[PDB]
């Protein structure tokens, strides 16, 4: 059998623009022999995340190697097993699923998923019902410092993307009385107010956002739930009150740039930060694995119970990988982005 997959063909520099002809699609053969504990699976769908940008790099886990397959998030479904509990029908995922139609793993590396959580939706495994969805429930979980009936005040930057958007919905469940949400395009700001429940929607790019930031959160900012970093957040600081909280999920607007992460704050906003006792601390995902399993049933929950609404930006085929990427990294997605594979 021959089977469509993708390397990486250029780097693009750590100062550089990712862009599609960073990566180059190809026919190889699959295997017709599976080993023992291995599996056969369908890709189903593929996910293309910010952290990838890292990955192009010569440094910053590993980076992809020129030539070699690329791989990230996916979701498909077991062809043949030789792997105990792995059936040929399964549907699985892992984060490390080789950008390629159909591929030989060890089912090892492989982890079973319920249709019924996502009501047969299963490229909501990649987004809201899956890791950024956990990224965003557990990150306000443990670091948002809320209360139910607190009336506090979220703000919350990469507001219409797949951590944001779920993010944002998320304060409000939780006590927030008011979201306000920051992103790149009046559309996004319209979806937000309109199907999200956001209170308010400021677009950075046309917008005068300190003065609308002043007229949607009268009463200054708890918690800043932040996705970009730089001159956004530096204006949200500005206007967060005493023992406030940030989020700091991730920095986008900087990873196009050769800074260290998290990049440091301006010594004006750091004067800040320290003057009101903002708390700004790392936050990784994967430091809470064991809140993965009560994360994703709530986020299931909400979602069946028609309170989380779900938006994704899905593109179709493995050739338009690179595109998908490069378009997610410039804010052509609304909520995440997807491709789908078969
Ligand atoms: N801490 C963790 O464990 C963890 C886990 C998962 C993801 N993350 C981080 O969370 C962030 C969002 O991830 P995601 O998967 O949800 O991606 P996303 O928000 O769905 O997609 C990226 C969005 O960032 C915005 N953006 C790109 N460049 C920008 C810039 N220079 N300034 C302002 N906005 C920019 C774009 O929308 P606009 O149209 O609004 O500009 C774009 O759609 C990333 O920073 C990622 O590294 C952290
Ligand atoms: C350089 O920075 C990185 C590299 C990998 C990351 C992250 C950041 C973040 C944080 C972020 O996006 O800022 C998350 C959540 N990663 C993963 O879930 C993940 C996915 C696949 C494999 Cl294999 C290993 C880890």
């Amino acid at each position: 059998m021959i089977v469509q997959r993708v390397v990486l063909n250029s780097r693009p520099g750590k100062n550089g623009n990712p862009v599609a002809e960073n990566f180059r699609m190809e026919e190889v053969y699959l295997p017709d022999n599976i080993n023992e504990g291995q599996v056969q699976v369908r890709t189903l769908y593929l996910s293309v995340d910010p952290y990838m940008r890292c990955r192009m790099n010569e440094d910053t886990i590993t980076p992809w190697q020129l030539s070699q397959v690329v791989d990230g998030g996916g979701i498909g479904i077991i062809e043949e097993s030789k792997h105990t509990n792995l059936t040929k029908g399964d549907f699985v995922t892992s984060f490390y699923w080789p950008w390629q139609t159909k591929v030989i793993l060890d089912g090892n590396s492989l982890e079973k998923v319920d249709p019924q959580l996502v009501d047969g939706h299963l490229s909501y495994f990649l987004g809201a019902i899956g890791m950024p969805g956990l990224t965003s429930l557990i990150g306000i979980q443990e670091k948002g410092h809320i209360t139910a009936g607190s009336n506090k005040t979220m703000v919350v930057s990469g507001a219409a993307g797949a951590c944001g958007s779920v993010a944002g919905q998320i304060g409000h469940f939780l006590g927030c009385s008011r979201v306000v949400g920051i992103c790149g395009t009046h559309e996004k700001c319209i979806l937000l107010t309109s199907e999200l429940g956001f209170d308010a929607a400021i677009n950075y790019k046309k917008d005068n956002v300190a003065e609308q930031l002043r007229e949607s959160c009268p009463a200054g900012v708890d918690v800043y739930f932040d996705n970009v970093g730089g001159n956004i957040s530096d204006t949200v600081i500005s206007q967060m009150n005493e023992n406030s909280h940030i989020i700091l999920c991730g920095q986008i607007s900087q990873y196009n740039k050769d800074v260290p992460y998290p990049p440091p704050l301006s010594p004006a906003i750091e004067a800040i930060q320290k003057e009101r006792n903002i708390t700004r601390e790392r936050f990784l995902v994967l430091n809470y694995k064991d809140k993965f399993e009560p994360g994703i049933l709530q986020l299931s929950q909400w979602f069946k119970e028609g309170k989380l609404k779900i938006k994704e930006t899905v593109i179709n085929g493995l050739e338009n990988m690179g595109a998908a990427f490069q378009s997610m990294m410039t804010g052509g997605n609304i909520g995440k982005q997807i491709v789908c594979i078969s």
